[PDB]
């Protein structure tokens, strides 16, 4: 009496004839983006579906006009019912509603509807359609991702990071000169403060990111100024949000020595690095029921990072 | 002995004549937003200054044309020098540069410049001007906030919060129905997941928030559904950013009882509240040197908040 759970929820309605089809984003997390439905007197006649990855297929043989539903990013099912044709030989009707308040109802036109089969839409995120068809839709179901516990982008790599040439803009913070006209040493304390706004973002298809809160477990590109010049490093792995911004007052206290009968110019700056480079990773979806769906992904990472505050001191005679 | 530090940095250059003036944001964190400078042969003739709170005053008596600098929000000084008029009786010249690459130089037109006095601009955030004036600018300095360790909005209150009538939008998550044709109750499990995006923002003058990272120590308005309806509460105090957004997968697992000979409709929803209400607080600036500047402030809070997921069931015979 062991029990198996799955990351998808699929209930197929209709008859036993025709040829099998499966048209879903189980491979890559694509969702149903658009659907056209044709009907006949005693069946759903045909269905054409588009997934968010651009796939486009037709099942059954269209006749007459079609009805359309176009899903916008983030627009999930809230409810779905299917009917057979009452004879156990075809799909008869499709009714659904969405979280944007849309409704869609397509049905056979001669025979009345009998038993309604209301479906659990899981998370509401529809991965596509599975069934059998020939001339008509013999049977079909809508496949949903089950309710999710977590959605994580992990195993993140930046394949070009070690080829990247640092682009670092100088931001001026402050400059001041000191004078020592005596023949003794002087010291001057200089304190510095500067707001820095650090950002990270990993690109993802908007339909997926609109529906799910994606946690990122990744290192990010980092910038420092070192001996020969600027250096880019692949930082240590930590938890981020998909788009993240943090701000801080970065500060420094510097003691400048002023040697006798000399002028000392103090120049205080910081470097601002932009990052714009591709990444690879794995999307791991863990469902409430304990099952997992995962797939490889790629995108673009954009980040802003700052160096440490830098103090440059130049001596003159005077 | 003891050592005294101050939250402001001000070095006044010129002579001892004229009447004292003080035109600064010490009281309220206002910054120098615009300056006009008139010159004569042996003096800075007059200065008109605008602060970011709308204050506008003129010191000295204008003659001839003026030079202008207008500071955009976040544009801080990087450097400043002042000159007397050589005789030690008037201010003679003003030179500054900004973190946006601007430079301004106004000087007396006949007598030559002598000793340059380079200034420490502290944080770079200029609170205003202080000096003495009559016909001319006898002496003047630019007042700066010293380098900052932290800037915090605290003691936050929402004075209208207990008057507010909850306005809460329903977001549909999922609905499904079950039917029980038997003489014994049945149990259906339903899992729910729903992305929510929660936000907080406390308005502040853009010159200040562009220059300083303002941490917020505050409770926020919260929304909940109670037996009697929706309820707004003043949440517990915690750390926030001045503008904050967080996303989360809200989830729930529910056992639905289907009584004998009944159909049960299950409707799962969440409530979204959009707060837009005034706040009062205290801004506390702690400088690197240990001194503090604080003042009362007021503004508008905006935030999106959600209730818990709600499950509603309705029974019908059949
Ligand atoms: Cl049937
Ligand atoms: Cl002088």
């Amino acid at each position: 009496g062991s029990h198996m759970t799955y990351p998808t929820n699929l209930e197929i309605i209709g008859g036993q004839g025709g040829s099998s089809f499966s048209f879903t984003g189980e491979n890559n997390g694509a969702s149903l983006e658009k659907i056209w439905v044709w009907v006949g007197g005693w069946q759903i006649k045909a269905v054409r579906a588009w997934l968010s990855d651009g796939r486009d297929e037709t099942f059954g043989v269209p006749s007459g006009s079609h009805q359309e539903y176009v899903f916008t990013p983030g627009e999930c099912f809230t409810s779905l019912s299917l009917w057979g044709n009452g004879a156990g030989t075809r799909l008869g009707a499709i009714k659904f509603k969405t979280n944007k308040g849309g409704e869609f109802f397509a049905h056979m036109t001669s025979w009345g509807l009998k038993t309604e089969y209301p479906m659990d839409v899981g998370s509401g995120y529809c991965l596509g359609i599975v069934g059998r068809g020939g001339s008509d839709i013999d049977c079909m179901g809508f496949m949903f991702l089950n309710a999710v516990q977590s959605t994580v982008l992990t195993n993140v790599n930046y394949p070009t990071i070690n080829q990247l040439i640092p682009k670092v803009a100088t931001e001026e913070i402050k400059s001041v000169s000191f004078e020592n006209k005596t023949s003794v040493k002087q010291e001057q304390k200089v304190e510095t403060s500067k707001k820095v706004i650090k950002t990270s973002s990993w690109s993802m298809t908007k339909s997926f990111s609109s529906t799910f809160s994606v946690e990122v477990s990744a290192g990010i590109p980092e910038i420092a100024e070192v001996s020969t010049g600027f250096s880019i490093s692949f930082g240590v792995e930590s938890t981020h949000s998909l788009e993240q911004t943090d701000e801080k007052n970065e500060t420094l206290t510097t003691t400048v020595e002023v040697p006798p009968k000399k002028k000392v110019d103090v120049h205080i700056t910081i470097g601002r690095a932009s990052f714009d480079l591709p990444y690879t990773g794995t999307v791991k979806i863990t469902c409430k029921n304990g099952s997992v769906l995962q797939y490889e992904t790629k995108g673009q990472y954009k980040g802003v990072a700052y160096t440490d505050i830098k103090v440059n001191t130049v001596e003159k005679d005077l």
